């Protein structure tokens, strides 16, 4: 797997291609919200009163060192391209007060419905939030196309190294030699020569063949015709003892804890179903080469898993069965999405469901001496029926779950998390248990 | 000016035009947020801890009832048509909980922010919220095209009734002797004949005639090419000894509260923008006949009323001459805003607006209990700023809606609390030339 280099693209400026990932989002766009909340609209808690003007200034540092957030898109003959503009301020931005919590969440709720134009821009929207006594906030949208998860730790990391410096009069630019975006997005289609993608999607079209099942969960309503686009999140609130003694599974059964995770989620879903085949999707990260991790940008590819449950299959079947098809997909994993959808022709897609395992110490920031913590905001517009959030560090295991309120009254989302919660405990305590010896509530 | 009668517009099936309102609506409408919070969605909070199942179905009685929660919208030869529908379950709705006033307002912001479709429907939401205790409340979304700021009292008391009623076992169906939104949008169309309606717009065209200043008020940022859509809100915190004296100004000048509001806002602006006119929008009630007072749907048209103020005239002065240009414009208040401005042909009129309710259609009666009806705070901010009063029993208050794209939060602190000042002096001083009044 070759080395991402500063230059792949065109430094003469010519426009690049936009990557597999910008063309996917861009044709979908249509002014929705953002389509899930983990990687979405955020904020950060600032234990100083930030001042507003140089907060501005470190802004424009970062657009300055980040070169997507300064990219635009258009279609020039049939191609669609990322348009860099030479202007640092194109930022979405206010100044506003909070007291308290509340008063907090009315600003990241302004923030997080932005419908962000991605032909004109900006791509991206700041509020220097100014609270109590020492105490302010950071409150960020970034547009899908030009971000991930991972891209707010990178944007807030960028924005208190240009703040400190421009309080030390030094100053903030581009480095030359980090590669840009657009520099990945050449190399990912170089990757994924003529050959190379034949072979990734014939993996996933052998794997995904025929019919596919369609996720039928009970809900209480049907689907509308007028997708409404209103999200709902639900903590799961998976006690500390279960969630550690679900770790110890994994690596007792030399599994990683996505694998695990992904085992004991099918088994929720094709319990609640009655379906025996479940496909769960889940956003792979594609900053594997050290090249990338200071780069905001879309960084992801959506990976289909697909699983069979029966309720005479061990625990342990189970995890070795969710082993090697994490494995194998992950083996596959730059087969761009859209492709995989192109070729598989479903009934116009695949996965109605995902799965997310973040590692916590990337929502964990140091900034003189403390840590600073990057929260999301709850607001999202249901992309799927549900998504399965889990977050991880030395700290413990926790999760939420996102889900589409044009399906689901809240109180049936806290009846399904309570089944997976007890189902995750159950797991931990009983490898050797056939499903079935595993009871319910 | 002609009663409204049941049945003025046929009842046979046949699609009745949608209003003058109605229409201006339609034809700006993207998929914005709602463009103003004072009229937009809504919340009360019970003090019982409502059934699901039965305030859903005291939902659909509330549709049965009120005929422009079931219609959508399309043209049919170049006209603009209201499609009735018999589904009195079009309403996007779920059930969800809260355990304090922040999960409340979560709930509340994921109702506001849908974007309705005018087209298919629903152009309702309803959110049952479970709260603690026995407390719950009822969060509402209508779509700006099918309401206005009163409707959020008919709704609610619609829906409070037509759950008691479900409870004892009683039906909620239609009243065939109230009008509908359909009968007033035709005895509007009746009442704006050509030589009426040439009229009304021959007075603002005159009124309104030449090169018109448009509002200059420092900002933070300069109007950006891309709007966002990102409304603010910041309550004025006028002092109830103040707030009192104004009211107490008013009567002893003869004018109304809102001819004196108008005075003090239009001063406000002509000192912020260094303009001598000011031009102020003002959304108006049409709602004289008591048969539309328990409908839902848009009964407002915008009026445009222009003022030039310097610093040599009075407070006095001021609220006279704000006296005539408010009464001369309620007289020709039927004038639909929108061919008001194709008449004047500008390059619309209006960056600014105020608003004056009777903090009595903001408060309902149930079983013994008062209930208040509160607004969300996120909008479209449609103007530059929306100055957002209220007058009920405990006394008058107000708040200022803003355009975030152009203002941050202090400023908008700031011009609130001169224009509080300034209020504060107008009823104190009503002799004095407005020179005499200094800022601060
Ligand atoms: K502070
Ligand atoms: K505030
Ligand atoms: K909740
Ligand atoms: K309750």
């Amino acid at each position: 797997i070759p080395e991402l280099r500063a230059g792949l693209a065109p430094r003469d400026g010519r426009a690049v291609e936009a990557s597999f990932g910008q063309s996917g989002i861009w044709l979908i766009d249509q002014y929705l919200p953002n389509p899930a909340a983990y990687n979405g609209p955020f904020f950060v808690r600032l234990p100083f009163s930030a001042d507003p003007d140089r907060l501005h200034a470190a802004v424009r540092g970062v657009l300055r060192r980040q070169e997507v957030l300064r990219t635009t898109y258009a279609l020039s003959d049939g191609t669609l391209r990322q348009n860099v503009s030479r202007d640092d301020d194109a930022v979405v931005f206010e100044v506003a007060r909070y007291g308290d919590d509340k008063e907090l969440d009315a600003l990241v709720h302004r923030v997080a419905n932005l419908r962000l134009d991605l032909a004109r821009g900006p791509v991206i929207a700041v509020t220097c939030a100014l609270g109590p006594a020492n105490r302010s906030a950071v409150i960020c949208n970034i547009h899908h196309i030009a971000s991930d998860a991972a891209s707010a730790g990178v944007f807030l990391r960028e924005l208190l190294d240009a703040y400190d410096r421009l309080g030390r009069g030094l100053p903030v630019e581009a480095d030359p030699l980090r590669p840009t975006y657009g520099d990945f997005s050449q190399w990912y289609r170089e990757l994924m020569n003529p050959e190379a993608l034949t072979r990734s999607l014939d993996h996933f079209a052998a794997r995904l063949a025929g019919e596919l099942p369609v996720l039928d969960l009970p809900t209480d309503r049907p689907r509308p015709p007028v997708k409404q686009h209103r999200g709902g999140t639900l903590p799961l609130h998976l006690p500390a003892a279960a969630a550690d003694d679900f770790e110890a599974l994994a690596r007792t059964e030399g599994v990683t804890l996505f694998m695990a995770l992904v085992a004991a989620y099918a088994v929720f879903l094709s319990r609640h179903t009655g379906q025996r085949r479940v496909l769960i999707g889940s956003p792979v990260s594609l900053r594997d080469d050290p090249a990338t991790h200071e780069l905001i940008g879309y960084f992801v590819n959506l990976v289909v898993l697909q699983q069979e449950i029966d309720d005479r299959m061990t625990v342990r079947d189970v995890l070795r069965r969710a082993r090697e098809e994490v494995s194998e997909a992950l083996r596959h994993k730059w087969a761009p999405f859209d492709k995989v959808v192109e070729r598989l022709q479903p009934p116009r897609p695949l996965v109605q469901t995902m799965l997310v395992l973040t590692q916590g110490d990337a929502g964990r920031i140091s900034h003189d001496d403390t840590e600073l913590r990057i929260e999301r905001g709850a607001a999202h517009g249901a992309k799927y029926d549900l998504s399965l959030v889990f977050e991880r560090d030395s700290e413990g295991l926790h999760g939420l779950i996102e889900y589409d309120a044009d399906l689901f009254d809240e109180p049936t989302v806290r009846a399904m998390g309570d089944r997976l919660r007890h189902l995750m405990e159950q797991f931990a305590r009983r490898p050797d248990a056939p499903l079935h010896e595993l009871e319910a509530l």
